[PDB]
């Protein structure tokens, strides 16, 4: 809840977070465990019936840890990656078409879903249900039914859904802890909150960067395991971590755009009396990759004209956007250093252009602070909204080259 993170402890923070890891890290190795099991103990099994078991474990998993909306992103991500194969075997025109979810075979996915975690008849009811679906059937067709090819598959499906699941839980608890920190505005809870999203912002970089490493290593083992199908399997891990790589430069363009709108609303509210002495921010990451964002903003002290209440009120909203918009940045840029070792030679730049992207917006955004200081401090009569506007101008300039 809201209420158990404001009562919340560091410590068990920091043990809620890290144990978030280990759940997921224990499911991929159950999982693993699972699909060699299939594959090599019962080999008297059929595709079917494998996919049987495997969908059990899925149920079992998911209603333990998340929730039942995820059967519905798990049909999307196995079907999309049927499809995504199909497409280099047979081209695109005679592969179905990108999936388009109707509300009416979500809300029955979910309800399947929800009677499979009631009762054995249930998980029956929706095994049979996801295993007769024609659409999916259509897809594995195009497969040859390839046992293999079609287990890792559902593999990258159920990790890449389990981190989709952990992305959402990690937004809530995020979004939760700006709400408290909004309420602890201007104290030393408030700082102790926006640290709290900073670390959301740390796991939620871990997550990606795990499910971009498990696609990797599961595509490695099909190419280790079939290597008569080398071609075609380099040819659909480009398309997989193409789209992936996707994701996260649309990641990048939004972040950018919504930081530079809160900067922009921010310089409006500002009362242009208030200015600033110094401004600094630290961000760190341990080897571990947990993140750390400090950010002092010191606003000027005199006769200005600036009620205490309008100050705090400023020296709050600034260090608000920086501390988000660090973390936020600094979490993509991870990522983005690691996809930088995974995608196809022809991407390497376009991360690259990324990360260069993400720097130069994070540096340029605390510059502005930075700048706007040092000219207050050094005597300019010109205001911080001013100064932000111009400097604004600049760096979307930069940006766009």
């Amino acid at each position: 809840s809201k209420a158990e993170l404001a009562a919340m402890s560091e410590a068990e923070f920091r043990a809620l977070l890290q144990g978030k890891k280990e759940t997921l890290k224990n499911i991929i190795k159950e999982l693993d465990e699972k699909i060699k099991e299939l594959l090599e103990e019962h080999p008297d099994l059929s595709l079917e019936e494998k996919l049987a078991e495997l969908l059990r474990f899925f149920v079992e998993v998911f209603s333990k840890n998340f929730s039942p909306e995820a059967a519905v992103t798990f049909y999307q991500n196995f079907y999309e990656l049927l499809r995504t194969y199909a497409a280099v075997l047979h081209g695109e025109e005679a592969v179905p078409p990108p999936l388009v979810m109707t509300p009416e075979l979500a809300a029955e996915i979910i309800a399947l879903f929800q009677a499979a975690t009631e009762s054995e008849e249930g998980l029956e009811a929706f095994i049979a249900f996801v295993l007769g679906d024609p659409a999916l059937q259509k897809l594995i067709d195009m497969l040859g039914k390839d046992k293999v090819v079609i287990l890792s598959l559902f593999a990258i499906a159920f990790i890449k859904t389990a981190v989709d699941s952990a992305l959402e839980e990690a937004d809530k608890l995020g979004a939760a802890a700006l709400e408290l920190a909004e309420e602890n505005r201007g104290t030393a809870e408030g700082e102790r909150h926006l640290q709290f999203y900073a670390a959301t912002q740390g796991l939620k970089a871990w997550l990606k960067e795990l499910e971009i490493t498990e696609t990797t290593k599961i595509f490695d083992d099909l190419i280790e395991e079939r290597p008569e199908l080398a071609a075609e399997l380099e040819a659909v891990r480009d398309r997989v971590m193409g789209a992936l790589l996707d994701e996260v430069l649309a990641e990048v363009d939004a972040t950018v755009a919504a930081v530079l709108a809160r900067l922009r609303a921010l310089a409006e509210a500002l009362d242009p009396k208030v200015r600033l002495t110094s401004v600094a921010v630290e961000v760190a990451w341990t080897e571990d990759g947990l993140l750390t964002v400090t950010v002092d903003v010191r606003t000027e002290s005199g006769p200005l004209g600036a009620t205490p209440e309008e100050i705090a009120e400023a020296q709050w909203a600034i260090s608000r956007l920086l501390a988000t918009a660090a973390a936020e940045l600094s979490a993509l840029e991870r990522v983005l250093e690691t996809l930088l070792k995974h995608v196809a030679e022809a991407d390497k730049a376009r991360v690259e252009a990324a990360l260069a992207r993400v720097e130069t917006t994070r540096a340029g955004l605390i510059d502005i602070f930075r700048e706007a200081a040092a000219a207050q401090a050094a005597g300019s009569p010109r205001t911080l909204a001013e100064i932000a506007a111009a400097r604004l101008a600049a760096l979307l300039a930069a940006l766009a080259g």
